[PDB]
């Protein structure tokens, strides 16, 4: 039952390259899939993927003695910034289970707790810059989404802060970083990347990194002359030693998970914050509830470690927004072995497959018809959903080590954010998604009345 897999239109020798010359590329691979179907063929100059949207043939992709993580040409172009960080090194390169084996134990149960107390000085920042606005002036949501997002993977992870709420304009390493990852956006349907044409682009892309390396020098330097003992990722990063191998992080790698975590560590919880307020103030009986809850469960001036495990309600509306716009929209894999997908697509040992994820979450043979609804609800039982069905945390042993960190920081901080505030959508605002290979809304605001409750 061997079956002809449909592809999208070609422009002669660029195949279908010439599809990504878009601002918008995830989306733009969402509605070919809508028009194709579960699977199709995509290729490039000297190179073939294949769009799987299904879970009926994800949850086959997901099984890893058959597929294990490739480097999309996403994260190939991001490793020329961020190296065999745990994000862009191939699973076996020495240095991925290593750095895995370090970096583990600094997102266990007591890491976390440890890391609550600064997550609490940022977000008592951010509800103290939104009690401090004039009257109807409003909030700039993913901007201050990344203000937060930034300053709490700094602070948490590295003892650094970098004071993003005393900026009007982002920090430059936000500056240079969104630079660099629109050029690897940019750069995916180039189909000549050494033509002079883009020497400017190379110059510039050079110097966002060097931004982004300066800061990381930075860090590194006042840590060690610091008189202060820490216990926080950086601390794992230079002294932990793998059991594995028994060595610590070499001094380059090291540099390579500073910028990774800094990065992977903010920009797609900026981008689900800011999802969840869009749909909460889209979905009015929804933000009641969840509400409801935040005011029942943090009764003190200051949410507790505690108290935030007990926000169930806002996890399940982070988890529903993240079936909607997992803001790492793709992730990629090849096959170890041939094997057969589905029952009718074989493949060859080295081929490849890219996960489509929003189309994925949108499969209406397992949500039902109302799959675009914002319900929360969906999430009552993880055993009602079927298996491979949610996958914005990647899959298997390369799922996403940060995982807890971004959902803890973000129910905190959706949950102060309903305490303290309700919301006005006052401009009736329409989505707008800006890629820049990660998903955020652009241009989304909304204005905060005070509840007055001190902090
Ligand atoms: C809601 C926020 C987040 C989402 C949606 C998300 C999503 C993902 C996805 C899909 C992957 C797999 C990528 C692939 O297979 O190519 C991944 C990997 C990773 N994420 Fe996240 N992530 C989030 C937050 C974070 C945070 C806060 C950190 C750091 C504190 C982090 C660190 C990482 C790292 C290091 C990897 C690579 C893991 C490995 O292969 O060993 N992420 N993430
Ligand atoms: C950094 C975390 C999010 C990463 C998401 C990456 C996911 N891409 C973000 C933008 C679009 C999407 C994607 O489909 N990319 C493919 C494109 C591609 C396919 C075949 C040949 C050439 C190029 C790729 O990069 O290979
Ligand atoms: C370098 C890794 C990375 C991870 C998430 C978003 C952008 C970049």
């Amino acid at each position: 039952t061997i079956k002809e897999m449909p592809q999208p239109k070609t422009f002669g020798e660029l195949k279908n390259l010439p599809l990504l010359n878009t601002d918008k590329p995830v989306q733009a691979l969402m509605k070919i899939a809508d028009e194709l179907g579960e699977i199709f063929k995509f290729e490039a100059p000297g190179r073939v993927t294949r769009y799987l949207s299904s879970q009926r043939l994800i949850k086959e992709a997901c099984d890893e003695s058959r597929f294990d993580k490739n480097l999309s040409q996403a994260l190939k172009f991001v490793r020329d910034f961020a190296g065999d960080g745990l994000f862009t090194s191939w699973t076996h390169e020495k240095n991925w289970k290593k750095a895995h084996n370090i970096l583990l134990p600094s997102f266990s149960q007591q890491a976390m707790k440890g890391y609550h107390a600064m997550m609490v000085d940022i977000a008592v920042q951010l509800v103290q810059k939104w009690e401090r606005l004039n009257a109807d002036e409003h909030i700039e949501v993913p901007e201050d989404m990344t203000r937060l997002t930034l300053d709490t993977i700094g602070l948490c992870g590295f003892n650094y802060r970098f004071n993003s709420f005393y900026r009007d304009q982002p920090h430059p390493f936000i500056t240079s970083m969104v630079r660099a990852l629109d050029e690897a956006m940019n750069k995916l349907q180039r189909a000549n990347p050494d033509d002079p044409a883009y020497d400017e682009n190379k110059r510039q892309f050079q110097e966002d990194i060097k931004v982004m390396n300066d800061l990381v020098d930075k860090i590194i330097a006042d840590r060690k002359a610091s008189g202060e003992q820490s216990d926080d990722l950086l601390t794992h990063m230079l002294n932990g030693k793998d059991p594995e191998t028994g060595e610590p992080l070499d001094d380059e790698n090291i540099r390579y998970q500073i910028i990774t975590f800094l990065i992977a560590g903010h920009e797609t919880t900026s981008g689900l914050l800011s999802f969840a307020l869009y749909f909460l103030v889209k979905n009015p009986h929804v933000l009641q509830k969840a509400a409801e809850e935040a005011a029942r469960v943090l009764v003190d001036p200051v949410p507790s470690y505690k108290q935030v495990k007990q926000l169930k309600y806002v996890g399940m509306v982070l988890n529903e927004a993240l079936r909607l716009w997992p803001t790492a929209p793709a992730f990629s894999l090849y096959a170890k072995e041939d094997t057969v997908l589905g029952g009718e697509y074989p493949l060859e040992k080295g081929d490849e497959l890219m996960v489509l994820i929003p189309q994925l979450h949108r499969d209406k043979t397992i949500w039902g018809d109302d799959v675009e609804e914002f319900r929360p609800e969906r999430f009552e039982n993880p055993s009602a959903i079927p298996q491979h069905a949610f996958k914005p945390h990647g899959n298997g042993q390369r799922a996403c080590i940060g995982q807890q960190f971004a959902l803890h920081e973000a129910t905190l901080v959706l949950g102060m954010m309903l305490k303290h505030f309700d919301f006005e959508d006052h401009t009736n605002y329409e989505l707008d998604i800006k890629e820049t290979l990660t998903l955020k809304p652009e241009g989304f605001v909304v204005k905060a009345k005070s509840k007055k409750i001190p902090l």
